């Protein structure tokens, strides 16, 4: 494939000043576009974005049961209203029910986690720091460049789990559909970390349009959750400038 | 395996001077309401709703290669301008394609096309007068409770079919997306006949929303074009109502 840098974009991101990346490739050309290269390749904590390969792995292990599989809350207090109630796989991905995913991993192993990581060639694969929290908190990093080429191999079924595993959380990821259109994707959102060092905020996934499929992935730094629309917000609307959706 | 009749539903029809039924079973078939207890059991002609086994039988016998089957457009005139161009599966599906549905039943074939019909305890299972038109004008008849009964075992990925196929055809059925639902459905019409011998309009499908499922059918005696939008806000009125989706 290819990547090539342009400047089309940068208006979206001037506009709210906001210091991010986007990374927009063309599956039948192997192409990409990006307004920055140098942070497409630049490494960061995966956040929710990490449910992704948590779901395929907790699938592939059978921590998850099924698509069935319902995470009955446990009636414990959690971080958020939203989270305290029983939860379908796509209903915790949503959500994004840190607690789910935690228990997730916790069973799922670190032997194993590691194993399918090295598999999926998944970030730096660092998985040090708190069998749930690395993906929070801890040493894992991956670039916008990896989330696209991890989210192809999935689209095309390539990773190393069932085709039906993987087709399960596929369409749990399915997003927005139009009748031209189908929209998979996943948010991420590490924290606002500090001024000096801000958080990140991700949003990654692909559109099927017509014939065509495009793979994406943004991220931001971010050190204020009023921000946090801005994620979703500035691709789309390159992606609406793009043709692609809306 | 009970059907249960529910006036409140009924307004919702007579408010548009429209003779249907509308069939709404929650976490299972065994247990249906409806506004209409005999024509809940009538059958009629499936019109593109036969595009859900047409496609899962597509695939079960090779005839589609798999998921990312593109239907290419030999460039020869077809009835929509919308189907003259390639498709993907959901993009058939979507548009209605029936030039490319066509096609797969003649690969099909009559004998494993009966087969699999019977499997599927699919209506009538009657495929006479002509491989590529038997669901548009030929004998086969199913009720809005068969097609109940055959979503849910789609749903369960309990039909005579890999479960890897099951679940391609469910994604590229997905029709509307939202926080805390997906909306699986597929929309039928045969054509207007006469006031004295209606057409029939549908719409089948089934809701995911949070724990819980609702499988539904619906359909309408139709003899105007201009009144083909009900097939969708009768039964999408009924079911707001119900709190289920909106
Ligand atoms: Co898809
Ligand atoms: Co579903």
């Amino acid at each position: 494939g290819s990547i090539t840098e342009n400047t089309s974009w940068n208006k979206e991101f001037s506009a709210e000043a906001v210091n991010g990346v986007f990374v927009l490739c063309k599956s039948s050309s192997k192409s990409c576009a990006t307004n920055d290269l140098a942070r497409a390749s630049k490494e960061y904590l995966p956040a929710s974005t990490f449910k992704i390969p948590n779901a395929i792995i907790g699938l592939e292990t059978g921590v998850i049961k099924n698509e069935h599989q319902v995470f009955k809350w446990d009636g414990k207090p959690r971080a958020m209203k939203q989270w305290e109630r029983d939860l379908t796989l796509r209903g915790a991905i949503q959500v994004s029910a840190v607690p789910v995913f935690q228990q997730i991993a916790r069973e799922v192993g670190e032997v194993r986690m590691q194993k399918y990581l090295k598999k999926f060639s998944y970030g730096n694969q660092n998985i040090s720091g708190g069998i749930d929290k690395f993906w929070l908190e801890g040493q894992l990093r991956i670039s916008a460049v990896n989330q696209v080429e991890f989210l192809e191999s999935l689209y095309l079924n390539k990773l190393s789990a069932s085709k039906e595993n993987q087709l399960i959380v596929k369409e749990a990821l399915v997003t927005e559909a139009a009748p031209e259109y189908l929209v998979h994707s996943k948010t991420g959102f590490s924290g606002v970390g500090t001024e000096s060092n801000p958080g990140v905020a991700w949003w990654v996934g692909w559109v099927e349009k017509e014939t065509e499929v495009y793979f994406f992935a943004f991220n931001m730094d971010i050190d204020n959750e009023s921000k946090l629309p801005l994620r979703k917000s500035i691709p789309t609307k390159i992606m609406e400038s793009e043709g692609i959706i809306g």
